[PDB]
């Protein structure tokens, strides 16, 4: 039994009150107050549509993924990763795909900096899309489940779906459940072929063990995964630590 599976069993036993106190304990988060108020008013400039823009920003500012050329954003939801990439000088086109419909986020139209190079398309299930030529492949798909075997299936499905899109390109891919042994086996195979490394984002909630496979890095996947399991298990042992609260991103305005 992995450290991650022990964390999962403990998470599943939490009452709603305990879960609500645990999920943000000691994490980092952006203050969404101003963006939520502006989005409620129908403002289309400056605001990030979701917490996703700051989340991807964290990796990009650390050179973990360096978006460039034609960017594909799989599972774009409202479009946070797409609108953030649209403002980056090396980026020339952003194509976002998302499922939409009941239970799923629809793309939000915005006029943030670089909006003219963005096309967000809903009604697109990526498990039925043929791969396209691109210079950057982003993917933020992985639905949490109380069942780690359901999450293992969903993670493996994402890893097999993204591979044909990977052609010596920059990438940032969510790995919903990176601790299940079958997932580690696929990740090690993928890293041997395409390189990169698995990284824990400090903006991720403690309620998910997600890590992101990024193109610009090296390291031992197993070691990185167990470090997150230990961190997340340690966060059950202490009173809630209020999160580090940072300013949200300003995505500006205008065409590129
Ligand atoms: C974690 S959210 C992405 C948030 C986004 N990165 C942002 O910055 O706003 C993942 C999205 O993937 C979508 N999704 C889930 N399964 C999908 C699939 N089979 N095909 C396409 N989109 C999918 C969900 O509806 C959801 O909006
Ligand atoms: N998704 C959930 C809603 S309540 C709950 N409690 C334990 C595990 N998962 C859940
Ligand atoms: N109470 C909970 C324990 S685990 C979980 N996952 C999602 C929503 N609620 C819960
Ligand atoms: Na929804």
């Amino acid at each position: 039994e992995t450290l991650g599976e022990k964390w999962k069993k403990k998470l599943n036993q939490l009452s709603r009150k305990e879960f609500d106190l645990y999920k943000k304990s000691g994490i980092t988060e952006v203050d969404r107050t101003e963006a939520k108020e502006g989005l409620k008013r129908g403002e289309t400039t400056h605001h990030a549509v979701s917490r996703g823009s700051a989340k991807l920003q964290w990796f990009v500012e650390r050179n973990m993924v360096i978006p460039e050329g034609r960017v594909i954003d799989l599972g774009c939801g409202r479009g946070g990763w797409s609108y953030y990439c649209a403002g980056l000088k090396k980026v020339t086109e952003v194509r976002g795909y998302t499922k939409g419909g009941p239970g799923h986020e629809e793309p939000v139209p915005m006029s943030t900096y670089g909006w003219n190079i963005v096309k967000l398309m809903s009604g697109k299930d990526v498990f039925y899309l043929p791969p396209e030529k691109c210079d950057t492949l982003l993917c933020d798909i992985g639905e949490s489940s109380p069942s780690p075997t359901v999450e293992e299936s969903r993670t493996i499905r994402v890893l097999k779906m993204v591979e044909p899109w990977l052609k010596n390109n920059q990438f940032c891919i969510k790995v919903l459940n990176p601790y299940m042994p079958t997932v580690i086996e696929h990740l090690e195979r993928l890293q041997r072929k395409h390189g990169g490394m698995l990284v824990r984002n400090p903006l991720s909630r403690n309620s998910t063990h997600e890590m992101y496979w990024i193109s610009n890095g090296t390291g031992n996947i197993v070691s990185s995964v167990n470090m997150v399991s230990r961190l997340l298990l340690n966060r059950f042992t202490m009173t809630h630590r209020r999160p580090t609260i940072e300013k949200d991103v300003d995505l500006g305005a205008g065409t590129r």
